């Protein structure tokens, strides 16, 4: 009689469980974290609201949190990233989850709000976020509840107008003071991705951040593994499953050469494309040139490339003018967190023909066409299966450790309403937990060698400013 | 009122047509062939029986042959390689096709026989074959029809048993002399893949080959493109879609370093694996070592690689003893034409658990498991979408030109009952047809330079023994 | 000029060849050349007396002439006994700049030359140090410590170079005016330090409170560490091995100890050239990076009988021991690309039979007749057996150095630099990268104001947070 | 009392011997061939005139031929490819060699002629050639000696005028009939490189080839290894030693994508360049595009590449009009056999400034400059040390087996070694690089239609 969930089809649970079992073998850091902290139950009493792509990998994270004692409600943080068999397995485990691949924007936001109506009464006391949407709902509602309401009628994108409408509906329907009630009860947020962390630092800079936050993205074992190697593996996976094109012989353009753009350019080069890159940061541009990529503007690339990928975390990267100039049936996609890297909204008066889920052909007046993937939302998660389990084990061990820090290890107020990163000893621990699986044999410093370079034999091995 | 087909779901035809249209843009060699030969209708009067993976790419080939005047019947040459939407689109175009992804081996062989019961009555007068199964049916039936039946009672596998039962059934249910009538009427066969060509030369050398044959595999623009770059793109595609594992950090073992093994090892290394290779040919082994691969035996690799790929065209490459020695949840697959590279039958008293279509977990008595892709059949086609269209345009332009040669350019018996390859002029033409699409600007020999090296400005540019 | 004799080089007649390659390097060093054009009119280094201790290569000659073009008075030595390019040294001497640098100088010569930096022409001392590896900095600090009465460390040498260095310190205490090291320390306005090993020495002193003057850590400019250490070694490690040995790399197994910036570049050098590369590491993060890049991560004991080529890239000591070398295959190649020659236990080999093949290449034979090929007697192989990093990447390193000399000498009127270790601001790090883009055809996109606001940055940069790792 | 040689510095012999010893360890095929055939003395009675880059690797080949019984005289086949310490070691070993790094074209052809004045009297009875120059001397002299002398008054290049003057000088000095006497005594030639094999097939098709020839270049274990991997290792070595430029960040243009162009493009891309390629053959062009190289014309490349390499075996690939259009201080070089891929002659009117041996800066009227390596001669051998020893062991094991075949043991006058020998060459190299070959079971061998011991592939297989 468990009914507190919304998924595509609960009957997919058995398939979901099979793939979760397979992913466990590929996620030694999460499984070792269960073994270590299971007995101590550090998350007992935690009520974690999670907003994070409802994939097989996330399901292993969710069950790890639950094995550590947490009570949980979950949604995806993108309308196309859910893996419905993973969602069904979580629902079948009796954990409230509201996540469907292909849900509407209105559904997406209504589901986010359902995180905060805790089963049995009350609110969450922890947030685990990827992209900042659950955090944003709490802050925007609190802003309005304190009487600052005009921003809710500011012009916006289609999704923004839906978000403001949600906040108005909740102010109208929930008891007065609901958002302050939520904000009081949240002990911390851990945030996974570059875009969400930027939103966190903006709030802290403005003094509006309502609770302590750990920036998980900037663990070394997250940013230089998930953002880099994860996209190296999953960008071309998304493009292949969407289009099945031959990548050898093609030219690809990647906007951005931060961690995701580095991984994305490598994904395409390794798969056979000749890759060009755009950048605004002269250091990252020089890195791209030293790695052998031609560094060009998007105006230069638009008539040249076969495949375009936005990897910036910024907005208005590929415009209608660029797409007007592209060759017929050029492929366009986005691997940054949000769908305003490409001017999708400007395309909505053109003729769209759906090819299959997450693949559309868009026809201009002059009859040239472009192939758009996942309507401009995250292509690796929308057209394929996101990053593979092993690299998500590193990200999600960080997440689990950050939840433990904020929920369990803040009894001396070592985390204020500010943004923190995990300490390097824990970053190093995350890496250590993954070495045996992939056959690494680590050397140990002898004492005199440790002394010679000024480190402890057990680490940490690098200064605070080391960049790896 | 058209019913002469067997496909999984005819309602997939619209989706198939959308992806056929997209593939046409990616297949400039086939489309240019339609434009050149369309007006001359060189295949008017041809009745082509095709046995070749019923993919979107094959659908573009089928419609090219039809555009040149051919009447067609088609089947897939593997039980897992059909793309059901491509099959549906062909059926919806009124072309008889008998091809379902996941058909049984009994169905597979019954469908092959249906090639020869031409619609309206009569037989085919051309065969287009990939792997030699349709050609084998004709030759084995002919052998038995002439009185040599004893071999039909000594089946060496379950497949051989189904095939010999089929031959016996056709000898009873088809008219007296049916196999000789087919053999009389077939003007030629063109054969796509290394294994099928081996079978052709076997028959040619023994004097049993019943009609002229063109070896398409050994066109330069087939063997050095499809087998090499096709597998480079589509092997890791199959492994990713089947398993979603992280390839960076994994050790992969490829048996064979011919054209397919070269492309397969590159597929895995480019995707991040550390790749080991086995070989029996010292030249191919030395190539592999010079390309940086460790060259080892399968016994050395068995307990330590994460991923195993057979690429030999030979048999008994990965045995039950190897599989017993493998690490838990190692991945095993085959990209050679036939499944007996892996000893699949030796596994049939173990516990098999299906994960999803074409993915199975096999458990040994000691509880270790292996993950088997497509029950050991061609992994790129079974677990993904085979090679991408652009490279198949080169293979399939060769096939179209070969059909034209045997059907229309044999008035003078230039093709006897032996195996031939297309001339280098046609090989060069196939490459030329593909240059504009990918932006190649070819240089023209000045007249002085052509003289200096002793070629014509228009080619051919290399000796007949040049290896490229 | 005939009157000028204040130098020591191998052969002054190499100056014309030196000048031709300096001219070629100028085209390849746009950052340094742009820094001249920008700051030349302003003469920010007029009055600077710069003691430089840095590999006397063609690239260093373009740095020296940049400093002089900005107004600096200069004395120079190399920071390694095998890294000098004799034609570069000759060209600097022929320009009338005191330089004491010979490829193949002895350790005793090396340290006597370092001391000549501090005997300024016309009297007095330097007032700036530009250091690579910390040796000039160490001479001032060791002498100061001893001169203040703490001499115990001088009597306990534990390597040949250490005993030579300690004997130099004693000699200078004996021969110079009393208080000489304190007078040097008082006059040095700052040191800028190029390399990971030297910067470690600096932070050790700053943490003990013994650092005597402000220091800028140039190694940890993004446009030094993530370019010179990485791409420089990617280009010049295999160059050194090829010139020393002319072996085929395709088909060989290589072992790289360390997967920091130099080890990353070294492993890529060898893989790109065709080797199958194995890596060792002590840091689990760096080990996981190496495994993710496809390298087998093993211990040196596992690698010793397996690999054809060994490269130490750690900055640490005792990486390749006599036990490892005894276990190696016959005619295995061994070399070092970290700053100092104690990564390989070279001293443990000195009673074996050494057969010189050619400069910086030796065959070492064990009693059992097993042989190894040793490059540059375990000293930096890229500089010893080849020409070090190529000019273009050194332009990024040396533009940072020039900017750091301007900071310490000209921009410390308010004492913003105390006696501790600083890095250059990110806007200067970014400027260094900007100066190198046009030469290699990079077209940089301009952020619009709405895009810059969206990611919380100014259109003119800096584009990244302080803790961004690139 | 031996002085029948010309080397730059005989004092380099000890250095040459040390590097020959090192190369022996790296040349397991040559050394295994010495071990197997030394005691058989298959080349006893052979008098081999060799014309092949006088490198450390060639010294190991020479001493292998001698260990098989051969009497030898040797020259280099390029004026800048000799390694003087290798030449000195061969001289010190008592083998006539005439080879100096930097010898002039006049010296080059005088030295080639010395091959044929055998020590003790008589002529050679075998040729081992790389590029066909020794072979061409015999055939041109034979042609003229049979009365057809007018062509010798009509050269097309400075080198051909020197060559023709040599032929005239030999016809004047040597006994009447000398070229026919040489031609009668030469039992065969083995020819190493694509350009030389092109010359042989020209002569065979015109019906003028005077003796059997083995095309060593088209052994699989030569063309698919030396030309490909050898250039992959040694092209960038040459460019680095000549210029010391940073390759990451630069654009490089490679003309040709045959075996040498494939290896050359890979050399540059693996070293960090962004590589463009030209081709005339649509199949090779399509291969380059599918390997991810931009395929362009030289006119497209001229204003924008930083580095240009010719790898065609053809002529007039980089013209003065291309070089006029290049950026200031672009690097230009040639890895094909002959210097006429670049229009060096047309540059001789401009200002040249020597930087160091084999590196020159050439200044145009408008003051832009280009950097020319080895005056357009083979850059890997002129600016560095040619291919490394291990891959030359494969090429030179083929050469040794070919000399045995021609001397001691078809229909076509130019032929290739049989696949069983090609396979043997590869097998000899496997243990040193740690390869473990799998052995077919009898049923597996039958399944694929081969003998367990090979050959494993059809004669048309392209590898
Ligand atoms: N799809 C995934 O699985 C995945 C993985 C991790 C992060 N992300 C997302 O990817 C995005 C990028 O993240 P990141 O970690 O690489 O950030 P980053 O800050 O490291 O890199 C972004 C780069 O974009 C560049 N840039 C900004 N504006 C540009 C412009 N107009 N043109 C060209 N370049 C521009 C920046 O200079 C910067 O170097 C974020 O939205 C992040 O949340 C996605
Ligand atoms: N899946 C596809 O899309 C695809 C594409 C082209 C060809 N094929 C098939 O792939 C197979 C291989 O074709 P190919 O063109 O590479 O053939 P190939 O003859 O070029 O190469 C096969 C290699 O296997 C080696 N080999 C044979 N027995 C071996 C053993 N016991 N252990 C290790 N190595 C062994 C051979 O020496 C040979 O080099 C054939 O069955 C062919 O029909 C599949
Ligand atoms: N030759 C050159 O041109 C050049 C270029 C830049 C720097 N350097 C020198 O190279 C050295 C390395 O510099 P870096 O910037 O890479 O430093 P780094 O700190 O980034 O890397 C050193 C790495 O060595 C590892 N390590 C330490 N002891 C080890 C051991 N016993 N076994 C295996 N790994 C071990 C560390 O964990 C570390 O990751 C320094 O001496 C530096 O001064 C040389
Ligand atoms: N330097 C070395 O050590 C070395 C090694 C092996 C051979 N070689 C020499 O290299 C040359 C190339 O040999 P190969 O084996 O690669 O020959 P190849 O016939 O395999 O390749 C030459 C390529 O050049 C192309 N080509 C001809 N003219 C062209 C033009 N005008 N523009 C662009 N491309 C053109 C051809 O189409 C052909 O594909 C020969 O002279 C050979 O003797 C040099
Ligand atoms: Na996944
Ligand atoms: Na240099
Ligand atoms: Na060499």
């Amino acid at each position: 009689g468990f009914t507190d969930y919304i998924v595509k089809d609960i009957a997919l649970a058995d398939f979901g469980r099979k793939e979760i079992s397979l992913a466990e073998t590929e996620m030694p850091g999460l499984m070792a974290t269960r073994e270590e902290y299971g007995p101590k139950q550090p998350l007992k009493g935690a009520r974690i609201a999670g907003s994070l792509h409802m994939t097989i990998q996330t399901a292993v994270l969710i069950e790890t949190l639950a094995a550590l004692g947490a009570d949980i409600r979950w949604v995806s943080c993108n309308i196309y990233s859910t893996q419905d068999h993973a969602a069904a397995a979580i629902a079948a485990a009796g954990i409230p989850v509201f996540a469907v691949k292909g849900e509407t924007l209105t559904e997406y936001w209504d589901y986010t709000a359902k995180l905060f109506d805790w089963h049995g009464g009350g609110t969450p006391n922890m947030i685990l976020d990827d992209g900042g949407d659950a955090t944003m709902l709490v802050h925007a509602g609190y802003r309005a509840e304190q009487g600052d309401t005009a921003f809710l009628d500011k012009p916006g994108s289609e999704e923004e107008e839906i978000f403001y409408a949600l906040v108005k509906r909740l102010l109208k329907e929930k008891p007065k003071g609901w958002f302050a009630e939520i904000a009081k009860n949240i002990k911390g947020v851990s945030e996974e991705t570059t875009t969400g962390v930027h939103r966190l630092y903006e709030m802290a800079n403005k003094g509006t951040l309502l609770f302590p936050a750990i920036n998980v993205n900037d663990s070394v074992t997250k940013s230089k593994f998930d953002n880099l190697y994860g996209c190296r593996e999953s960008l071309v996976d998304g493009i292949r499953r969407g289009t099945d094109v031959m990548l050898s012989g093609k030219v690809a353009m990647v906007a951005g050469f931060g961690d995701v753009g580095k991984g994305s350019a490598a994904s395409l080069r390794q798969a056979g494309c000749r890759v060009m890159v755009s950048e605004v940061d002269p250091i990252c541009a020089l890195q791209a040139a030293m790695e052998g990529y031609e560094v060009v503007t998007m105006e230069d690339a638009a008539p040249r490339a076969d495949i375009f990928v936005t990897a910036t975390g910024n907005k208005d990267i590929i415009t209608i003018e660029h797409m007007r100039a592209m060759k017929d049936r050029a492929i366009v996609c986005n691997i940054g967190h949000f769908d305003n890297e490409i001017q999708i909204a400007s395309l909505r008066n053109l003729k769209w023909t759906n090819i299959k889920p997450q693949v559309d052909e868009i026809e201009f007046p002059d009859k040239h066409r472009i192939i758009m993937l996942s309507e401009g939302r995250l292509v690796n998660l929308g057209n394929a299966m996101g990053h593979p389990s092993f690299v998500m084990s590193a990200s999600f061990t960080n997440q689990t450790l950050a939840q433990i820090e904020l929920f369990a290890n803040n009894k001396d107020s070592k985390y204020a309403k500010k943004v923190y990163v995990l300490p390097k000893t824990l970053d190093e621990k995350v890496a250590r937990l993954h070495l045996a699986k992939i056959g690494v044999k680590l050397t140990e410093l002898r004492k005199d060698q440790a002394d010679y370079i000024g480190v402890k034999q057990e680490g940490p091995y690098k200064s605070d400013h080391y960049r790896y």
